[PDB]
């Protein structure tokens, strides 16, 4: 059941934006451990004297890391005559956002049809504005509003490359990287309260809900079903402590859990970047013991082959199924220090049509198996 | 002339520690760029609720990478019952000088043979305390005091494993990088005002003063010779601005400007790195013209060979000669985002007795030698 229900016209995810103490060191672990390059820059080098913001992309995945520099290099700057690129970046509400949450995502950007529509249409409809709208050398459009704590929702919409004042990187320092991810898949926010949550972000945008063990969830989805918002609570009084509220507690409030990337090929992307995890790269959570495995062959013997298979269980992958098509799926360590944000890796199977989103659903199935194989081998 | 005047009992550098936003991120982007190892970490897993510290090593170069974490994790602790490993630390203090300077060296620790005589005889000595004598379960000691701006030189000495509460790290998550550094050559200081800081530095430690673009610089040094920290004013009024003054403004006043990393073989260190430096490792300087290696011949023909010059040429390193010894050096681009800390990496040839500290100086004939190479080539 799918009501169509947007208020205004989306399009695709467009970036993620990452706010760090130190944008250039984020920014160099994770090209080097998911396979990104390095394609636009706004920095001193590019006469912006008031923020430093790196654009890594894979395939049409775009991921922006943002530090603050000294105010007094701008001390003089008034918003008419900022050198800022990101009109809505200030010192104050970055350093305040790193302070108390830690290496995270500020913005979770979607492309519209036109910003200044979206934005007025959703604040019509209750959304908490952020930053108002703002046209950027008269060829974009962004704007943002609250999404969940200090998170917010950034509309960009273009006339007709990132963004204005953003300069394309020099071929000598973008070297090619590619492991195969290629977008955004979905964007996943853990709150004190679901249902408050989810009432206030469908409230503004019109999405609509998409089709024992430590949380609730809902995920909320636009007309097309590609931007895809799940949404957590946690479940308190369990025998195991609920992962959602220790991220609460660690990450001092809400914020954005997990970034879900796309990859064209689950395998390559895992090995690349299993052979660079303890070389610069990421890490990934323990690996499901092989009567997880051994109880595939049951659940999805009809869409992998046995070699396939065993090729899950040698880089750890997971693998769960929808009523329409399945799921392969695996889960990094925490990106930084504290316990709150991850990446999954994802790649769908099934569905065609293009593939619908959502294919194979966000592998909830995952708790209840993986629960049983712990179980089951323990013997 | 070395009057062997130091006012208590110096070994040799122990470590350095970077005050991080996020220490994660920085010491894997370091461990990759530099080809160090991670072999101690003291964390939430450590049962450090206050502090993320991560501990790289190199031979005998230890570098320490330590970010807070949020103040409510440990708001019930006091001093006395701190899970804290390392007890000068204070998050409002950290998080002051991230916002402040960046990333950047917080400390400069040099193992003495007692870090409780050592305070008490530099604040007497004129030292402004910041961290008194602590003894960590009775096997070291650790005190800190001024060194310049918001840097401390750290005291630490051992009764007889790098800090108690520290762990070593996992053989799964150690990696054996190495590309050939081994040991801290010395860390130099950009300060606003050269005299008064020689000053206040000689006076508390008994350090003595070692053997027209940007600088004057001057360098203090242990009794033999192997603690060298030289400090940098810059000079105003020239046609090029001093990199000095620039330095100042964007670190917000005196800091740490450069740590030298000595090589057991500056070729294959350089070779190394710079496969690196576009996969998340660290750039280099823009290379010197063919000029400057024709002059080479002229300068160290009788101390490298045609073959050894030209391999110089290719990895971009810079010569330079004292009367005593001969000096390889090469210079990164900042370490972060702002145009403050960079690395040098070094090797030493000549004054063998073991090789006596400083052989051949710090390069100061670069300076000119760079410059004639650069109007030389232009013709
Ligand atoms: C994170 C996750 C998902 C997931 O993506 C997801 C969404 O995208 C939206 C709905 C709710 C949700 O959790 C699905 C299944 C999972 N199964 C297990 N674990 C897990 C494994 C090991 C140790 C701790 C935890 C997960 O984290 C996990
Ligand atoms: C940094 C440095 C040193 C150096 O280590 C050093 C000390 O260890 C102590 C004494 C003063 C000093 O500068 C020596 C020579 C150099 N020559 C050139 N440049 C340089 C090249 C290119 C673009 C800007 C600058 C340097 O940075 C440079
Ligand atoms: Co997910
Ligand atoms: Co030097």
């Amino acid at each position: 059941k799918n009501p169509k229900s947007d208020k205004f016209k989306v399009k695709r995810f467009h970036h993620i934006e990452f706010w760090c103490g130190d944008a250039t060191n984020v920014a160099r672990r994770f090209s080097w451990g998911l396979g990104m390059r390095f394609s636009a820059k706004s920095d001193l080098s590019t006469g912006n004297m008031v923020h430093a913001s790196y654009l890594l992309t894979s395939g049409d995945l775009r991921f922006l890391f943002t530090a603050p520099y000294s105010p007094s290099l701008s001390a003089g700057e008034i918003k008419p005559t900022t050198t800022a690129s990101i009109p809505s970046f200030d010192h104050g509400s970055c350093r305040s956002f790193f302070s108390s949450h830690g290496l995270g995502v500020r913005a979770v950007a979607i492309e519209v049809e036109d910003a200044e529509s979206a934005f007025s249409i959703s604040v019509a409809n209750g959304a908490i504005p952020s930053s108002p709208p703002i046209v950027l050398n008269e060829a974009v459009t962004i704007a943002e509003v609250k999404l969940y704590g200090d998170v917010v929702l950034r509309y960009v919409s273009y006339k007709a490359e990132f963004l204005p004042g953003f300069e394309r990187v020099e071929d000598a320092s973008s070297f090619p990287l590619d492991y195969g991810i290629r977008r955004l898949d979905h964007a996943v926010g853990n709150v004190p309260e679901l249902g408050p949550a989810l009432t206030y972000v469908a409230g503004f945008t019109g999405f609509h809900q998409f089709a024992e063990s430590g949380l609730n969830s809902a995920v909320l989805a636009s007309n097309d079903e590609m931007v895809l918002l799940p949404i957590n609570e946690p479940v308190h009084g369990t025998k195991r402590k609920s992962q959602i509220q220790t991220y609460l507690e660690h990450n001092e409030g809400a914020g954005l859990q997990h970034l879900a990337l796309m990859s064209e090929d689950i395998f390559r992307t895992l090995r690349e970047m299993r052979k660079r995890s303890s070389i610069g790269g990421f890490d990934f959570m323990p690996s499901p013991p092989p009567t997880y495995y051994q109880n595939l062959k049951k659940r999805v013997g009809d869409v992998l082959s046995d070699d396939q298979i065993k090729e899950c269980e040698e880089l750890g992958i997971l693998v769960d199924r929808d009523d329409q098509g399945t799921l392969l799926q695996i889960f990094t360590k925490p990106l930084g220090d504290r316990p709150t944000i991850f990446i999954e890796i994802i790649q769908r199977v099934g569905c065609m049509m293009y593939q619908s989103g959502g294919c194979g659903g966000f592998g909830k199935g995952n708790f209840s198996e993986l629960f049983k194989s712990i179980e089951e081998y323990e013997k």
